Protein backbone atom coordinates (compact mmCIF):
# COMPACT_ATOMS: atom_id res chain seq x y z
CA UNK A 1 0.00 0.00 0.00
CA UNK A 2 2.85 2.24 0.93
CA UNK A 3 5.25 1.78 -1.94
CA UNK A 4 8.47 0.43 -0.28
CA UNK A 5 11.61 -1.40 -1.32
CA UNK A 6 13.86 -3.78 0.53
CA UNK A 7 17.66 -3.77 0.66
CA UNK A 8 19.29 -6.91 -0.80
CA UNK A 9 20.61 -9.22 1.92
CA UNK A 10 24.06 -9.55 0.28
CA UNK A 11 24.65 -5.87 1.24
CA UNK A 12 25.15 -7.12 4.81
CA UNK A 13 27.44 -10.05 4.08
CA UNK A 14 30.66 -8.47 5.18
CA UNK A 15 29.64 -6.38 8.20
CA UNK A 16 32.34 -5.80 10.84
CA UNK A 17 31.41 -6.47 14.47
CA UNK A 18 27.80 -7.20 13.83
CA UNK A 19 27.28 -10.92 14.61
CA UNK A 20 23.60 -10.52 15.66
CA UNK A 21 20.87 -12.54 14.04
CA UNK A 22 17.97 -10.87 12.38
CA UNK A 23 14.33 -10.82 13.62
CA UNK A 24 11.53 -9.41 11.54
CA UNK A 25 7.93 -8.30 11.97
CA UNK A 26 5.71 -7.69 9.02
CA UNK A 27 2.36 -7.77 10.69
CA UNK A 28 2.22 -4.37 12.52
CA UNK A 29 -1.13 -2.55 12.80
CA UNK A 30 -1.07 0.49 10.51
CA UNK A 31 2.00 -0.85 8.61
CA UNK A 32 0.58 -3.31 6.02
CA UNK A 33 3.16 -5.25 4.00
CA UNK A 34 6.12 -3.51 5.61
CA UNK A 35 8.80 -5.62 7.18
CA UNK A 36 10.75 -4.19 10.18
CA UNK A 37 14.04 -5.80 11.34
CA UNK A 38 15.09 -5.79 14.98
CA UNK A 39 17.77 -7.30 17.18
CA UNK A 40 16.72 -9.37 20.18
CA UNK A 41 19.72 -10.26 22.20
CA UNK A 42 20.40 -11.73 25.65
CA UNK A 43 17.94 -13.74 27.71
CA UNK A 44 14.45 -13.41 26.24
CA UNK A 45 12.84 -14.17 29.60
CA UNK A 46 14.76 -11.41 31.36
CA UNK A 47 13.03 -9.05 33.65
CA UNK A 48 14.87 -5.99 32.24
CA UNK A 49 14.48 -4.91 28.60
CA UNK A 50 16.92 -2.32 27.12
CA UNK A 51 15.12 -0.67 24.13
CA UNK A 52 17.88 0.89 21.91
CA UNK A 53 16.55 3.56 19.43
CA UNK A 54 18.89 4.79 16.66
CA UNK A 55 18.75 8.13 14.86
CA UNK A 56 19.79 9.91 11.63
CA UNK A 57 21.36 8.50 9.32
CA UNK A 58 22.25 5.19 11.10
CA UNK A 59 20.73 1.84 12.25
CA UNK A 60 20.95 -0.73 15.07
CA UNK A 61 24.59 -1.20 13.91
CA UNK A 62 25.15 1.96 15.97
CA UNK A 63 24.68 0.10 19.28
CA UNK A 64 26.98 -2.79 18.37
CA UNK A 65 29.48 -2.07 21.18
CA UNK A 66 26.70 -1.47 23.73
CA UNK A 67 24.49 -4.51 23.05
CA UNK A 68 26.97 -7.10 24.45
CA UNK A 69 27.53 -5.06 27.58
CA UNK A 70 23.77 -4.95 28.30
CA UNK A 71 23.21 -8.61 27.32
CA UNK A 72 26.02 -9.68 29.70
CA UNK A 73 24.35 -7.98 32.64
CA UNK A 74 21.31 -10.30 32.19
CA UNK A 75 19.08 -7.99 30.26
CA UNK A 76 17.25 -8.73 27.03
CA UNK A 77 18.18 -6.08 24.42
CA UNK A 78 15.82 -4.90 21.68
CA UNK A 79 17.28 -2.69 18.84
CA UNK A 80 14.89 -2.00 16.00
CA UNK A 81 15.65 -0.39 12.63
CA UNK A 82 13.10 2.37 11.66
CA UNK A 83 11.33 2.02 8.28
CA UNK A 84 13.80 3.64 5.84
CA UNK A 85 16.95 2.39 7.59
CA UNK A 86 19.17 -0.59 8.18
CA UNK A 87 17.42 -3.96 7.43
CA UNK A 88 13.89 -2.66 7.62
CA UNK A 89 11.84 -1.89 4.50
CA UNK A 90 12.04 1.61 2.93
CA UNK A 91 9.10 3.61 1.69
CA UNK A 92 10.10 5.35 -1.43
CA UNK A 93 8.28 8.66 -1.06
CA UNK A 94 9.52 11.33 1.41
CA UNK A 95 5.88 12.27 2.11
CA UNK A 96 5.29 8.85 3.81
CA UNK A 97 7.74 9.67 6.59
CA UNK A 98 6.16 11.77 9.30
CA UNK A 99 6.71 12.20 13.05
CA UNK A 100 3.62 10.08 13.74
CA UNK A 101 4.47 7.45 11.10
CA UNK A 102 7.66 6.72 13.03
CA UNK A 103 6.14 7.21 16.44
CA UNK A 104 3.18 4.91 15.88
CA UNK A 105 5.58 2.18 14.52
CA UNK A 106 7.36 2.25 17.92
CA UNK A 107 4.13 2.06 20.01
CA UNK A 108 3.01 -0.84 17.70
CA UNK A 109 6.29 -2.61 18.18
CA UNK A 110 6.23 -2.21 21.93
CA UNK A 111 2.73 -3.58 22.09
CA UNK A 112 3.31 -6.37 19.62
CA UNK A 113 6.28 -7.62 21.59
CA UNK A 114 4.70 -6.79 24.96
CA UNK A 115 7.81 -5.06 26.37
CA UNK A 116 7.76 -4.20 30.02
CA UNK A 117 10.45 -2.93 32.52
CA UNK A 118 12.01 -1.03 29.67
CA UNK A 119 15.22 0.92 29.92
CA UNK A 120 14.91 3.38 27.05
CA UNK A 121 18.34 4.02 25.36
CA UNK A 122 18.15 7.08 23.05
CA UNK A 123 20.14 9.51 20.89
CA UNK A 124 19.28 12.00 18.15
CA UNK A 125 16.06 10.93 16.44
CA UNK A 126 15.90 7.96 18.69
CA UNK A 127 15.31 10.55 21.46
CA UNK A 128 13.05 13.02 19.61
CA UNK A 129 10.62 10.11 19.04
CA UNK A 130 11.63 7.98 22.05
CA UNK A 131 11.10 10.63 24.68
CA UNK A 132 7.42 10.95 23.66
CA UNK A 133 6.77 7.24 24.30
CA UNK A 134 6.47 6.85 28.10
CA UNK A 135 3.52 9.12 28.42
CA UNK A 136 1.48 6.79 26.21
CA UNK A 137 1.81 3.81 28.60
CA UNK A 138 3.82 4.77 31.58
CA UNK A 139 3.66 1.37 33.36
CA UNK A 140 6.04 -0.15 30.81
CA UNK A 141 8.90 2.29 31.30
CA UNK A 142 11.34 2.09 34.15
CA UNK A 143 14.74 3.68 33.24
CA UNK A 144 16.34 6.07 30.72
CA UNK A 145 19.81 6.33 29.21
CA UNK A 146 19.94 9.67 27.37
CA UNK A 147 22.73 10.60 24.99
CA UNK A 148 22.70 13.89 22.86
CA UNK A 149 18.95 14.42 22.06
CA UNK A 150 16.03 16.58 23.07
CA UNK A 151 12.37 17.32 22.32
CA UNK A 152 11.02 18.88 19.09
CA UNK A 153 8.90 21.50 20.86
CA UNK A 154 8.05 24.99 19.46
CA UNK A 155 10.68 27.74 19.65
CA UNK A 156 8.90 29.79 22.30
CA UNK A 157 8.45 27.03 24.86
CA UNK A 158 12.08 25.82 24.61
CA UNK A 159 14.37 28.06 22.64
CA UNK A 160 17.39 25.88 23.24
CA UNK A 161 15.61 23.08 21.31
CA UNK A 162 15.30 25.29 18.24
CA UNK A 163 18.43 27.48 18.34
CA UNK A 164 20.94 24.86 17.07
CA UNK A 165 19.01 24.68 13.77
CA UNK A 166 20.35 28.05 12.60
CA UNK A 167 23.63 28.39 14.54
CA UNK A 168 26.49 27.56 14.22
CA UNK A 169 26.90 27.30 10.42
CA UNK A 170 29.13 24.17 10.77
CA UNK A 171 26.50 22.55 13.09
CA UNK A 172 23.01 21.39 12.08
CA UNK A 173 23.15 23.68 9.05
CA UNK A 174 26.17 21.75 7.73
CA UNK A 175 24.67 18.35 8.59
CA UNK A 176 21.40 19.05 6.84
CA UNK A 177 23.18 20.43 3.78
CA UNK A 178 25.35 17.25 3.64
CA UNK A 179 22.25 15.04 3.83
CA UNK A 180 19.49 16.69 1.66
CA UNK A 181 21.55 18.15 -1.09
CA UNK A 182 23.87 15.55 -2.62
CA UNK A 183 22.21 13.75 -5.45
CA UNK A 184 24.83 11.05 -4.83
CA UNK A 185 24.84 10.74 -1.04
CA UNK A 186 27.66 8.52 0.23
CA UNK A 187 26.88 7.58 3.80
CA UNK A 188 30.28 6.16 4.44
CA UNK A 189 31.97 9.45 3.63
CA UNK A 190 29.38 11.38 5.70
CA UNK A 191 29.93 9.13 8.70
CA UNK A 192 33.73 9.41 8.57
CA UNK A 193 33.32 13.17 8.69
CA UNK A 194 30.87 13.29 11.59
CA UNK A 195 32.47 10.31 13.53
CA UNK A 196 36.19 10.70 12.84
CA UNK A 197 37.27 7.66 14.81
CA UNK A 198 35.38 5.17 12.60
CA UNK A 199 37.49 2.77 10.59
CA UNK A 200 36.93 2.23 6.92
CA UNK A 201 35.06 -1.00 7.58
CA UNK A 202 32.80 0.63 10.16
CA UNK A 203 32.03 3.51 7.85
CA UNK A 204 30.86 1.19 5.06
CA UNK A 205 28.44 -0.59 7.44
CA UNK A 206 26.51 2.69 7.44
CA UNK A 207 26.33 2.85 3.63
CA UNK A 208 25.40 -0.88 3.49
CA UNK A 209 21.66 -0.43 3.63
CA UNK A 210 21.59 1.99 0.68
CA UNK A 211 22.74 0.61 -2.67
CA UNK A 212 21.52 3.78 -4.31
CA UNK A 213 19.49 6.91 -3.77
CA UNK A 214 16.09 5.36 -4.33
CA UNK A 215 16.64 3.69 -0.94
CA UNK A 216 17.37 6.96 0.92
CA UNK A 217 14.02 8.81 1.19
CA UNK A 218 13.82 8.33 4.92
CA UNK A 219 17.46 9.48 5.26
CA UNK A 220 16.50 12.66 3.37
CA UNK A 221 13.31 13.47 5.30
CA UNK A 222 14.71 13.27 8.87
CA UNK A 223 16.72 16.53 8.71
CA UNK A 224 13.76 18.31 7.16
CA UNK A 225 11.45 17.28 10.02
CA UNK A 226 13.97 18.94 12.42
CA UNK A 227 13.67 22.22 10.48
CA UNK A 228 9.86 22.02 9.74
CA UNK A 229 7.97 20.65 12.79
CA UNK A 230 4.31 19.82 11.96
CA UNK A 231 1.63 20.42 14.50
CA UNK A 232 1.26 16.85 15.80
CA UNK A 233 5.06 16.79 16.55
CA UNK A 234 4.85 20.08 18.41
CA UNK A 235 1.75 19.18 20.40
CA UNK A 236 3.12 15.71 21.31
CA UNK A 237 6.63 17.01 22.12
CA UNK A 238 5.07 19.81 24.25
CA UNK A 239 2.97 17.33 26.15
CA UNK A 240 6.08 15.10 26.80
CA UNK A 241 7.79 17.97 28.66
CA UNK A 242 5.08 17.90 31.35
CA UNK A 243 5.49 14.14 31.56
CA UNK A 244 9.28 14.34 32.13
CA UNK A 245 8.93 17.16 34.64
CA UNK A 246 5.95 16.06 36.81
CA UNK A 247 5.11 12.35 35.99
CA UNK A 248 8.42 10.55 35.53
CA UNK A 249 9.65 8.66 38.60
CA UNK A 250 12.25 6.28 37.10
CA UNK A 251 16.00 6.25 37.05
CA UNK A 252 18.04 8.29 34.61
CA UNK A 253 21.57 8.25 33.30
CA UNK A 254 22.79 11.08 30.97
CA UNK A 255 25.91 11.13 28.84
CA UNK A 256 26.96 14.12 26.74
CA UNK A 257 29.29 13.94 23.74
CA UNK A 258 31.18 17.25 24.40
CA UNK A 259 32.41 17.87 20.86
CA UNK A 260 28.86 17.75 19.39
CA UNK A 261 28.07 20.92 17.39
CA UNK A 262 24.38 19.97 17.11
CA UNK A 263 23.21 18.79 20.54
CA UNK A 264 26.00 19.42 23.00
CA UNK A 265 26.09 21.12 26.44
CA UNK A 266 23.71 23.87 25.54
CA UNK A 267 21.04 21.52 24.44
CA UNK A 268 21.53 18.85 27.04
CA UNK A 269 21.94 20.92 30.12
CA UNK A 270 18.46 22.37 29.59
CA UNK A 271 17.18 18.81 28.91
CA UNK A 272 18.70 17.72 32.23
CA UNK A 273 16.53 20.30 34.10
CA UNK A 274 13.29 19.04 32.59
CA UNK A 275 13.76 15.35 33.51
CA UNK A 276 12.61 14.87 37.07
CA UNK A 277 15.53 13.40 39.10
CA UNK A 278 18.10 13.38 36.31
CA UNK A 279 21.58 13.33 37.95
CA UNK A 280 24.80 15.17 36.91
CA UNK A 281 25.75 14.20 33.36
CA UNK A 282 28.70 12.05 32.35
CA UNK A 283 30.61 14.39 30.02
CA UNK A 284 32.67 12.56 27.41
CA UNK A 285 35.35 14.91 26.29
CA UNK A 286 36.49 13.18 23.04
CA UNK A 287 33.01 12.27 21.87
CA UNK A 288 31.05 13.93 19.09
CA UNK A 289 27.37 13.46 18.10
CA UNK A 290 27.55 9.72 17.92
CA UNK A 291 28.30 9.07 21.63
CA UNK A 292 27.63 5.46 20.83
CA UNK A 293 31.00 5.16 19.14
CA UNK A 294 32.37 5.51 22.75
CA UNK A 295 29.50 3.20 23.69
CA UNK A 296 31.21 0.54 25.86
CA UNK A 297 32.18 3.13 28.48
CA UNK A 298 28.69 4.63 28.48
CA UNK A 299 27.03 1.22 28.78
CA UNK A 300 29.43 0.18 31.54
CA UNK A 301 28.94 3.34 33.49
CA UNK A 302 25.18 3.38 33.06
CA UNK A 303 24.91 -0.15 34.47
CA UNK A 304 27.04 0.80 37.38
CA UNK A 305 24.85 3.86 38.19
CA UNK A 306 21.71 1.77 37.90
CA UNK A 307 23.06 -1.01 40.13
CA UNK A 308 23.93 1.47 42.81
CA UNK A 309 20.07 1.59 43.08
CA UNK A 310 18.62 -2.01 43.37
CL1 LIG B 1 18.36 14.97 11.25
Amino acid sequence: MINAIRTPDQRFSNLDQYPFSPNYLDDLPGYPGLRAHYLDEGNSDAEDVFLCLHGEPTWSYLYRKMIPVFAESGARVIAPDFFGFGKSDKPVDEEDYTFEFHRNFLLALIERLDLRNITLVVQDWGGFLGLTLPMADPSRFKRLIIMNACLMTDPVTQPAFSAFVTQPADGFTAWKYDLVTPSDLRLDQFMKRWAPTLTEAEASAYAAPFPDTSYQAGVRKFPKMVAQRDQACIDISTEAISFWQNDWNGQTFMAIGMKDKLLGPDVMYPMKALINGCPEPLEIADAGHFVQEFGEQVAREALKHFAETE
